[PDB]
């Protein structure tokens, strides 16, 4: 099996963005063929300026950093289909796109949501854990190459609950710097860490029917 998170190369069927944050650049490749709703929602919000000035409002070293909330407290954000297309957003967000090809390994980009179905809106997080807990993973559920990948860290308890849609391929040192920022009792950084802009290096057209040789 091919696990697209295990290569830093951007495949022909992948997209690429750079989060230009006040702490540095995070280069991320996206998986529109595996998580089409999460990637379309993210790319459209990015190009529409929805994340310009948005903060990393909650950081936990050894766990993850989360962002994408216009309210800055983890209670806000909407999908691009909210009050536009009920076949995609019934009112609280879009559905989880879980696939056996994407996991919450270190560097994985996933949607936050409330833990209930159809609650993916605009909030997302980057897995930042760097501890090896791979010996506890059931070999009947985790492919051997993914168990190997988890040795570098990740949050496997998030698999199946949080849809993965991207992978950091550059600037993980910036993600670690953000995760260790000085913060208050609610884990909100003392000095705001902002997404100043998102550069779409390689976009993806959801109406494209091009076939790519694998
Ligand atoms: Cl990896
Ligand atoms: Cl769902």
């Amino acid at each position: 099996m091919n696990f697209p998170q295990l290569s830093k190369e951007v495949a022909e069927d992948e997209a690429e963005v750079i989060l230009h944050t006040s702490q540095g650049d995070i280069r991320i490749k996206l998986f529109p063929k595996l998580a089409p709703l999460a990637v379309e929602n993210f790319l459209t919000h990015a190009k529409e300026g929805y994340y310009n000035g948005i903060t990393f409002h909650r950081v936990i070293d050894g766990f993850m950093v989360q962002t994408g909330d216009p309210k800055g407290d983890g209670t806000g954000g909407q999908s691009i289909w909210h009050d536009k297309d009920k076949t995609k957003d019934k009112g609280t967000g879009f559905k989880n796109e879980i696939t056996p090809y994407l996991y919450n390994i270190r560097g994985a980009l996933a949607m936050a949501n409330t833990g209930q179905p159809n609650t993916n809106g605009s909030q997302f997080f980057i897995n930042q854990n760097s501890t090896d807990t791979s010996s506890k993973l059931p070999t009947s559920k985790y492919p051997q190459k993914i168990i190997e990948a988890y040795k570098e860290g990740g949050n496997p308890s998030l698999d199946g609950k949080h849809p993965v849609f991207g992978q950091v391929i550059g600037g993980m040192d910036v993600v670690d710097k953000i995760a260790k920022a000085e913060k208050d009792e609610k884990d909100k950084p003392t000095t705001a860490i902002t997404i100043d802009s998102i550069e779409v290096v390689k976009d993806y057209d959801f109406k494209s029917e091009n076939l790519y040789f694998q």
